[PDB]
């Protein structure tokens, strides 16, 4: 098919990432009001809107650059001046 | 394998539904704090913890006796006074 989707706050994409179970990140730019590392997944997202509702919201604040799936679980994403490996199953 | 899990308020277990993709519903008990109908995936849930944390919550304040998932998204949900059908994709 053909889907365009988009970020709540519209800014610009740095990286993307999709796991092999079907689990989809994005890296954006800095927001304030916004997280830089969305996870979603496209099959729970709901058609009739181009923006995404994301099941985990990471690294508010900051400018995720990078991004990379490790495991079906664990993302390993770098931010302009960190460098992270965050689980989906832990909010620290 | 072998796992337990139970909500985070514990109560009777009325009904149960396992979806296609891995997708695990659950109806509970009435409780004023904490939903009835509690949705999750294994996947991506902490085995370190007895409890779950779910991806989505409905029926809040309410006794859901049976359940069944119709799609792959979708689940038919009844309560003690009411017969619902409701979508993971949509809040209402």
């Amino acid at each position: 098919y053909d889907i365009r989707v988009r970020a709540k706050k519209q800014r610009c994409i740095n990286s993307l990432g999709i796991n092999t179970n079907g689990l989809i990140a994005m890296g954006l730019d800095r927001n304030k009001h916004d997280s830089s590392l969305q996870i979603w997944d496209m099959n729970y997202h709901d058609d009739s809107h181009e923006t995404i509702n994301p099941m985990f919201s990471y690294c508010t604040n900051e400018s995720i650059v990078s991004l990379k799936f490790l495991n079906d679980t664990s993302v390993l994403a770098a931010s302009t001046k960190f460098l992270k490996e965050i689980d989906v199953r832990s909010p620290n």
